[PDB]
């Protein structure tokens, strides 16, 4: 078998992506944020404290004839923002893009932290790290890409997420229509749960290339560059009256500078990310400060390949017996 969705920016900032994604019978479609960076499925449901929801779509599992109840199971999860939910499961039948799971674990949130209330647009989260990060207690559960897996054509999913536009998640194939070049593969660790892999280096601009190993993760569900604060500090160097601003909690640049590319090595071969990728822009509506894309990792403890990063290529993540990952220019 095989799925293919389309991935949609929530805003014009490219803030984050929503696919859409079948669960119950008859379906109920909810937009999810499809995340590499953590393994549960979790849903706005008719469980969520009222109070907490503002315009999402819900989950309904009394109306959904496939619906079961996993008794005794709850989950909790925070996130590297701060953010976080909690609440109870379910398992019922998921489809993403024609692909269907029955019996997919289904967290329904009770509680949700202020940043997903205040986004109308995001239903929940789709996990697509490895299952050893699911939080559900006392019983783990697998995600949708693990319970897929050895029903898909080839046991992959591939994320090729676009700039100011849509893209496509497709599980179980590679669309070689959809990049150009050859596919570049790399190692990965799963010792953390996450695909975990290690960048040969960066240039800034037109500069040189510097060889130098970046351990990070490919992360969807991200929306910025998370770098060491040597590399990061060598990118904003190049633009003129950029700043770390502890006050904005980041590098902040003019909005009237024209943002160099940041290029990182994948083995031998090198993805381009332009410079518009990298402008977030004003910081508060009308102010001439812009937010940056590439930011510091110090503090957070991990490197962090994010949207901005994996939105300039052509993404495998190969779920193979040795897990690895692909990159190709698009």
């Amino acid at each position: 078998s095989t799925g293919s969705a389309t991935t949609t920016p929530i805003d014009s900032l490219d803030d984050a992506y929503i696919t859409p994604v079948q669960i119950g019978t008859p379906a109920q479609t909810l937009n999810l944020d499809f995340d590499t960076g953590s393994s549960d499925l979790w849903v706005f449901s008719s469980e969520t404290t009222a109070s907490e929801v503002d315009g999402q779509t819900i989950y309904t599992p009394s109306k959904s004839t496939t619906a079961k109840l996993l008794s005794g199971a709850t989950w909790s999860i925070s996130y590297g923002d701060g953010s976080s939910s909690s609440g109870d499961v379910y398992t019922d039948t998921v489809s993403v893009g024609g692909l269907t799971v029955t019996g997919q674990a289904v967290e329904s949130a009770k509680k949700v932290s202020s940043s997903f209330t205040e986004d109308s647009t995001i239903d929940g989260l789709l996990g697509l790290a490895f299952s050893t990060l699911n939080t559900v207690s006392p019983t783990q559960q697998k995600t949708f890409f693990d319970n897929a897996k050895a029903s898909l054509d080839s046991p992959v999913f591939t994320a090729d997420l676009g700039y100011h536009a849509p893209g496509t998640y497709n599980f179980g194939f590679i669309d070689t229509t959809a990049y150009t070049g050859s596919i570049t593969y790399t190692a990965v660790s799963t010792k953390q749960g996450f695909w975990e892999w290690t960048s040969t280096g960066y240039a800034v601009g037109s500069g040189t290339f510097k060889s130098t190993s970046i351990d990070g993760i490919a992360d969807t569900g991200t929306t910025l560059l998370y770098l060491p604060a040597t590399v990061v500090s060598a990118y904003w160097a190049q633009v003129s009256g950029a700043k770390s601003s502890s006050s904005v909690g980041g590098y902040v640049f003019p909005c009237s500078a024209t943002l160099p590319s940041f290029t990182f090595g994948v083995g031998s071969a090198r993805i381009v990310i332009p410079g518009d990728y990298i402008d977030f822009g004003p910081i508060s509506t009308g102010s001439s400060s812009c937010f940056g894309g590439i930011q510091s990792s110090a503090g957070i403890g991990i490197n962090i390949f994010g949207d901005v990063a994996l939105k300039a290529a052509f993404v495998v993540f190969n779920g193979a017996t040795t897990p690895t990952l692909g990159f190709a220019s698009k």
